[PDB]
């Protein structure tokens, strides 16, 4: 409670490829299904500045918005903040992976409020967050675990 999202997969391949392909920014539109575009705008050394674009909410509004992001390999940790809040206080989003026994698991955190007189409240960007959430994590594991099999049948039968 409240403005906080935790979500968690886990992907039947390697860190390193999860790692990549989650990380590879520019094929996002690609790999993800809810976004129109996606631009990269800057990046100094380590921070990546860039546009998301989502397809158009329930309501028909498109929301498109400049975010700012750190991906650390060495902690497999990702750390990212909206650089204009806009109709949010603040958001703050964290990705995290770890290697188990069924694979690579990525979490998604994210913690925010809406100002005063944003147009939608807490609960209903947490429950936009969670759903969208929910869906693209089920959508690129099954990307992933299919490049993953992909790559091992052509290792294999080499
Ligand atoms: C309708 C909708 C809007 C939306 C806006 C976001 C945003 O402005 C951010 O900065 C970060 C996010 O993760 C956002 C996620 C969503 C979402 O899931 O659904």
């Amino acid at each position: 409670m409240a403005g906080h999202t935790d979500n968690e997969i886990t992907i039947a391949a390697p860190m390193e490829l999860v790692w990549n392909m989650t990380n590879d920014i520019e094929k996002w539109p690609g790999l993800f299904s809810e976004y129109a575009s996606v631009e990269v705008l800057g990046r100094d050394d380590d921070k990546v500045t860039f546009r998301l674009t989502m397809h158009p909410d329930a309501d028909g509004k498109v929301w498109s918005w400049v975010s700012e992001r750190v991906a650390d390999p060495v902690t497999r940790t990702v750390r990212a903040q909206r650089v204009e809040t806009g109709p949010f206080q603040y958001m703050n989003i964290v990705w995290e992976y770890a290697e188990t026994a069924e694979g690579t698991v990525m979490r998604w955190t994210q913690d925010f409020a809406m100002k005063p007189d944003a147009p939608v409240d807490d609960a209903w960007m947490t429950d936009n967050i969670n759903r969208n959430s929910r869906t693209q994590m089920a959508l690129i594991r099954d990307r992933i675990e299919q490049a993953a099999g992909e790559r091992r049948t052509a290792s294999v039968l080499a």
